[PDB]
């Protein structure tokens, strides 16, 4: 029909600007703590601790099979990095730290998209 065709020009477009969101939040990270899944080789009890595991090659790989339909399902997944580290990880930690860092910048950036996915539907 048309109208699922215009629906996935929604889906299209906002696939597009998560993207540039996701860009934007993992330039926040320039030491790559959060570019991929914590090791099950390297840390091989995580998921006792750690139930359900996220970070940036995940979202992007879901992101490019438009597996993302709003914005709040991407901000669940960015959420769950960074809450994971600082559950995992102590305070006096660079693991936490970057945790710290990446939420408190990400937060402008989110603040921006969540007006821009109001403001174009």
């Amino acid at each position: 029909s048309m109208e699922q065709v215009a629906m996935e020009l929604r889906l299209t477009e906002l696939t597009r600007l998560l993207r540039s969101v996701l860009d934007q939040l993992q330039d926040k990270d320039p030491a790559r703590i959060f570019a991929q899944p914590v090791s099950l080789k390297e840390v091989p009890d995580y998921l006792d601790h750690i139930k359900h595991p996220m970070d940036f090659a995940t979202m992007r790989k879901r992101l490019e099979a438009q597996g993302y339909k709003n914005l709040h399902e991407f901000e669940e997944d960015f959420d769950l990095i960074i809450d994971n580290c600082m559950k995992y990880n102590a305070r006096d930690t660079v693991f936490y730290r970057a945790a710290v860092r990446l939420r408190d910048q990400g937060g402008v950036v989110l603040r921006q998209a969540r007006r821009e996915v109001d403001s174009i539907g």
